[PDB]
């Protein structure tokens, strides 16, 4: 139907530096994943470490969309495999009627996402 | 005027990576590339490789943008250089009523690709 | 509201490789940044090369969404940092009523930028 576009974001993401920097306490990596996932990606060349590279590109994406939009509670962001989107409280409410494009992708060392907030 | 988004994709292409595996037969590169082509850009530091790569990511992001959208054969998508979009056989008049924006790049090691589908 | 695209733009950008042209008398990067900002970021470890590079390839996003588009004076496009863009002189005009969207982001030794144009 007849859309405007409210929000735009994309995001790069070193897969050899996230392994480094995931398996850490007490930070945003140990909010979003489990520690099993943390461990398991903290291997650069797993295929673990590659596609939660990408989860995280999209959710960063996803930040940067919304970020830079009329909205203005990480933990309320959460990214699925194709991509999907879904959110919980505070967020969930302010983008319920925000239709959320997301495309991710990874090649060897890097993994990147994009995500594209539209409304009517 | 006013239109609504379909679908978005995108993709990165290793240069390197691709140059390695473009020329082998019996492969989607074989249905898409001509022998000549791909034994051309079988050298990774070739200006023949670059380009073949930034077709066949947004080739790709094409294909994301479609394969997450409602509409569900891929010697069908054709892209030619800007970007251009050609359709064939069945997926031609799946969209026949679609607009395709795509986006090509490459920089040293990487291409990469970003394709929107959009419609009333 | 009711909106259609109008371009889109998508550009990667070796910060290496930026650090190394940057700083070039009579260039487009002269007619882009001071002579001041183009000796710091000609050190590729910096931060000012970091960001150096994300604003070009914003600005080169945006140019491909733009020569791409119905429109048809490179020192009339700006990027300022989140990414915003100030036009100047003839462009300005031109897309006095098209929406501009910019996103960048930086990893390790890459830059990227995606652009898209609306207009109802």
């Amino acid at each position: 139907g007849a859309m405007g576009i409210v929000g735009v974001g994309i995001d790069l993401v070193s897969i050899p530096d996230f392994a480094e920097q995931v398996d850490q306490p007490g930070t945003v990596f140990a909010e979003t994943f489990t520690p099993g996932e943390r461990r398991d990606a903290s291997d650069k060349s797993s295929s673990a470490a590659r596609h939660l590279a990408a989860r995280w590109a999209a959710k960063e994406a996803v930040i940067k969309a919304w970020s830079g939009s009329r909205f203005a509670i990480h933990r309320d962001i959460e990214v699925v495999t194709r991509p999907r989107v879904r959110l919980t409280g505070a967020i969930a409410e302010y983008l319920a009627d925000v239709t959320i494009h997301v495309s991710l992708t990874h090649e060897g060392d890097t993994a990147a996402a994009v995500a594209i907030l539209e409304a009517p």
